[PDB]
């Protein structure tokens, strides 16, 4: 699969993170994250989805060390972590099109896995519309212990 990159933005607090919600396959929350072009440097993709998904440039924010990435099914994402950008930040996707809504989150309250149906004695998992979130968030949660205590 061809590398994706994005970020996940923080708030000043530092409990709060910025997910984008997209339509059909995609229309559960996820952060803003999107597909590399060809000849293009890793931080530029994930500026450029950023300010695709959200209308917020975080090109001036990047830190090149500070990222969490995960290998899923053979596909690369890299999302750069993004602290203190104030919750009255106005976000606007450039297009409807694809995205739905964009929110700030409670770290805190976001799932870190999905739930089983052991209940039901089936095998499986719930859906959750934070699907595409999850498989960050225990990462996100050591890195930002690590990082800030
Ligand atoms: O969050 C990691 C992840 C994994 C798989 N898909 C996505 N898609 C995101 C960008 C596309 C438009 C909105 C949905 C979120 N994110």
């Amino acid at each position: 699969g061809v590398p994706t990159y994005g970020a996940i933005i923080l708030d000043e607090t530092l409990e709060n993170v910025l997910l984008v919600q997209g339509y059909l396959a995609k229309s559960g929350w996820g952060f803003p994250k999107g597909k590399v072009n060809k000849e293009e440097a890793p931080h530029d993709c994930a500026a450029r989805e950023v300010f695709e998904e959200t209308g917020f440039d975080i090109k001036d924010y990047i830190c090149k060390d500070d990222y969490i990435e995960l290998r899923i099914n053979d596909q690369l994402a890299r999302l750069y972590i993004i602290p203190g950008i104030p919750k009255d930040t106005k976000f606007n996707p450039k297009t409807r099109r694809e995205i739905r809504n964009i929110e700030w989150f409670s770290i805190e309250k976001l799932p870190c896995h999905r739930n089983d149906m052991t209940p039901k004695s089936k095998l499986g998992l719930a859906p959750n519309k934070f699907f595409m979130a999850i498989p960050f968030i225990r990462p996100l949660r050591d890195w930002l212990s690590r990082r800030f205590g």
